């Protein structure tokens, strides 16, 4: 963090041993954001030294108001998701790749990948979320999207993880764990 575009300008003559695409939460700055992106960025490169990492961006403002869309953010924004697990696929189709979103960008990713065709969704080895919108709506996991490839972060006092859209102070509190424990599931599942 905070900005990071390792896949959009990696070449495909030079592909990496893993691929990391992150989706910020509301309101934070970059493609990264300043708080879970870069500790699970971190956390990640700690285990895998040669890595690419990519911030959602384009159309992703990261506004307030599309957490009230259906599904819990923008079809602008998920397409945009889509386009790099598309692109990671083309330009590295060897090449495991493994996901993380907070927040809104939890929504945003749960979303992109069910929506994943045949080869790119097996590509995905792993997706890690952090205070997740539709935990409740799509009850703990990512529609269409193998369990056991997913790991869910959902604090116990986290408002949002319960199906309402409220911010309390267990929100803003998934440090520690994107650095730690999900850094090391994202690691365990490329192997």
């Amino acid at each position: 963090g905070a900005i990071e575009n390792g896949l959009e300008s990696g070449s495909a003559n030079a592909c990496p041993d893993a691929i990391l695409i992150f989706a910020r939460g509301s309101t934070e700055p970059g493609n990264m954001g300043i708080t879970v992106g870069p500790a699970l960025a971190n956390g990640l490169e700690s285990h895998i030294r040669n890595i690419w990492i990519q911030g959602v961006g384009g159309p992703y403002d990261a506004a307030l108001a599309t957490n009230f869309l259906p599904r819990g953010t923008s079809q602008a924004n998920i397409d945009e998701g889509k386009r790099l697990f598309a692109l990671a696929n083309q330009k590295c189709p060897n090449t495991p790749v493994v996901a993380g979103g907070y927040s809104q960008g939890a929504a945003l990713i749960a979303a992109a990948v069910s929506e994943l065709s045949g080869a790119v969704k097996e590509q995905v080895k792993g997706v890690a979320l952090f205070g997740y919108t539709q935990n409740l709506q799509n009850r703990g996991g990512i529609p269409n999207y193998p369990r056991e490839r997913t790991k869910v972060f959902c604090n116990v006092g986290d408002a949002v993880c319960t199906g309402t859209l409220i911010i309390t102070p267990a929100h803003l509190s998934y440090t520690i764990e994107a650095r730690g424990e999900a850094a090391r599931f994202l690691r365990d599942r490329i192997r």
